[PDB]
């Protein structure tokens, strides 16, 4: 069961699926250990851990390198938030090849311009890619694949860009017909209005993916009611990690002692176990001259 | 005030200094924001976030790349736990040049063999570098510097390797004479016995650095009593980050909702602020055609 | 002196300066030893040694690393041909900083869209960037540098695209007023007419850089007479390398032997010297018991 | 067929096979087109194009990326000269996996210590690894591969180091029993005596690979008669490239013109073809409105 196949099956499953954000090898392993069937390589969380902005500042090969360590450290599929493809169809298809090679299950591309701006920002230019063009990019990525099960998810930032339903629906149809394996309908509204609207008008033309970050209060079962195939928990490991580090850093700063953190944080032996140090020990005993 | 100078002054200060571990650009920014005058680029925390082991699995340029993002995102000096230098004096001095160029304040090298094993492990081969040799490596690094204030810290893993005080003291003296800017005396004992022993026998021949991880219960003021120049909080941001992600990942998994994490983790706007998104906005308004 | 200073001095000299193309650490060291005062970090050549197209396929950091090995191997400046900057102003300024830290001396940015298309191509569409946008991108780079001598060369593709003198001048004036340290007027024409027409109208507002690839018969003195501050031999070492590799590979493939190539190629000791292996020997003597 | 399979088939053929050295994407594509069935990823050449020494100065991942561009640009196999493996068995097995994923066909590891020293050097100390340790490292690689055809070539430096036939055989037998797919017996001698002495005692236990650099006058047929399965022309394209770059750079530097080099170097259109620019044109036609 290759990772691509897994991700393909989750997207194609009538049953509602869940992938969780990870932004590095360590968090990739954790998401997997918790039982999640999938991982979301958040464009924002990856750039965030690096300390840069979610606006194509890190190079795409740097994004892929980060993701390489993530693939190596996980057995479950990683869908990478690949922004706009980092350029035209050619940059797009080249990225798809690097992704397959590293074991990454799929890439998600958004109909915006390079470089992009995070979707959660209010009052900022959020210009769209010409529909017909973005579709060819979708198709060029699909055509370029070597692995049939690799997934290409198209993201309609129409609602995000302030446009209406007709626009969103138009784009979705265009990219699904272009071969996309699922359509990601985004919105920043605090309510599920836009999703409710698209889904109603979509008439199950294809698996749909959503990012409930801004309307988190919405009852999950409601997504099943609408018939969404997969939900993406987009950035909570990143956000929790900050709290923990800010709180821990503050506490250690103030007390100039480790006394007040030792019991609130994981042990050194838990780290060693997450790196699979026992496997090296096994191997060391096996490939190193006994004495 | 260059970063090297800062780190030089902290090491040389009679006053006890504190540097905190960071393992990526994001945590580097946080450690700085909390007020810390320095950052510890933990060999283990860096390899841990990548998902590999603290045994030279990631390449040194991958370690340096990680550290590059960290330097860019911080104004305070970063001392990098550089293991054994990733090879002989030549690999050592080449690393020192890359470090200067990226803005990194200094490198800490340990008298062990390549590839190394984390020091916190019990019952594992912890073979030492020939003293005279490691000293030349120290000297070759010092000689190679372009920036006079860059720091080279020598780490005596003698106590760690199970040897005694005479050995530790011998090594320390050898490397200090070789030019090192501070000696890092390590131990895994649950008590400060070894440090108390070295410091007593050292007679302030040079600034000494310590990693209190295993004897964290020891009263900090006691390090000042002994005359230690700097303490290193080696891996607590890494460990806290795991707790947070494991707990958060578990909670989201179980509830299939974001309802129970939203209030326990930092906000999306706090992330944007840690990436300094406002600076880009300023710049965007300034270098992008108004309309 | 400082590489950036070395290069700014060249762009501002009243003398026709020359910078040779290099595409990896090794060729950059050769150029250096040959006497050249500067190196042209050819995007085409750099992409070509990687076996990829001059179409922004290789990430901008991969190009940066290539140039890092190159800067490391030379004491003279390297002007990196950074295509259109690999993005918007933000991507450009991120580039300028890194390039600075890596020891590179300057960046030449061109006014086309990302991803770009090589200039010597015919029939291929060459879209031009908005003038203000590109000009604002030049300012941003100039404002972002931390070494006042690092040079930002603005490159006009108006001719390559198929437009006229009137269009080139307007773009060149705009970029120069934005803070460019020099203007590079390109042309794929058979003669120097485009450069002539421009140099004549330019009135020496700022240093002008050119690439004679397609009009290489123009006698060099003519550029001096036009006032051209710098010339770029942009891809000859790369083209030469290929010629030599194709032939040595053919000869060996056919002879199933090395006797017919060993006397037509530098020696292994020559490679060691180019790698400055002698320095390592002196160093091993100091730092190895 | 699969690159790894292509290469394993070559090491096991009863025929004397040849693999040519390449050091970047471009030369690898040239080697491919010339007809060669395999490419030798020369550590010396790879380090030399970077402008650095064959002394493990460039990280093992930087070498990997270089080879990635190389694998991407060729349909034939590439045997990477991975020096001593860049560390202990663990570092070696990490290497094998990456190399696999990048499409490389095999790795040749040598029994010296990290960081290594080029073999053609004289007087330089050449420390040998413990036999069991190195043999155990070979097993580890063989046990770690996920593509059964990926080949692990073990390289004996006993002669290069200055020891005798008796030492080479023992090391070669040990590594072969550990699972090596082939043994590479090196020698910097003026004649094939070392190879002779070894091939004779070897009794064809396994495929044997050689590098004729220093004894290039030996007629190739003699290797066939000795039973040698593969020969490596290890650095000629790199040495050729330098010769051509040194001369083209000299000529241009002196003429302050291109007329005397433009007729002695491949054309710009030749570079485009080598970059498979034609494929992009076909693609732009499909995927651009
Ligand atoms: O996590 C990301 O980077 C996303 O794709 C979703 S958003 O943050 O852009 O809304
Ligand atoms: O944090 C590290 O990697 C250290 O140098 C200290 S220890 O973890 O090795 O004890
Ligand atoms: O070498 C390059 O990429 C150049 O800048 C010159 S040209 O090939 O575009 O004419
Ligand atoms: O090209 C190399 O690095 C070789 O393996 C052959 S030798 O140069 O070491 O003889
Ligand atoms: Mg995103
Ligand atoms: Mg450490
Ligand atoms: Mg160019
Ligand atoms: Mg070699």
């Amino acid at each position: 069961v290759k990772k691509t196949t897994q991700l393909k099956q989750m997207l194609n499953s009538k049953d509602l699926e869940f992938i969780m954000e990870a932004h590095n090898g360590l968090s990739a392993r954790i998401v997997q250990e918790a039982g999640f069937k999938g991982i979301w390589g958040s464009g924002l969380s990856v750039s965030a851990q690096l300390g840069v902005r979610d606006s194509n500042e890190a190079s795409w090969t740097q994004v892929v390198e980060v993701l390489e360590f993530m693939s190596d450290a996980s057995d479950v599929p990683i869908l990478l938030d690949a922004d706009t493809g980092y350029g035209n169809f050619n940059n797009a298809r080249r990225l798809v090849r690097k992704l397959e090679d590293r074991g990454v299950a799929g890439a998600c591309l958004e109909d915006k311009l390079f470089p992009k701006t995070n979707s959660l920002h209010d009052g900022r230019a959020q210009p769209l890619a010409d529909i017909e063009e973005f579709a060819l990019k979708i198709k060029a990525c699909k055509d370029s694949q070597t692995d049939p099960d690799f997934c290409i998810v198209a993201r309609v930032e129409a609602f995000i860009a302030g446009w209406g339903l007709d626009e969103a629906l138009k784009r979705a149809e265009a990219y699904r017909n272009a071969g996309a394996d699922a359509i990601l309908m985004h919105s920043k509204k605090a309510d599920p209005s836009d999703i409710e609207a698209f889904m109603k008008a979509w008439n199950n033309q294809g698996p749909v993916v959503i990012v409930p970050t801004k309307y988190y209060k919405t009852p999950t079962d409601h997504f099943r009611d609408m018939g969404v195939s997969m939900v993406i928990w987009a950035n909570h490991n990143l956000r929790a990690s900050v709290s923990a580090i800010q709180q821990t850093t503050k506490q250690i700063y103030d007390d100039q002692s480790l006394v007040n953190v030792e019991d609130k944080i994981v042990s050194v032996k838990e780290i060693f176990r997450l790196q699979r140090d026992d496997e090296l020990v096994q191997a060391e005993d096996k490939y190193l001259p006994k004495n």
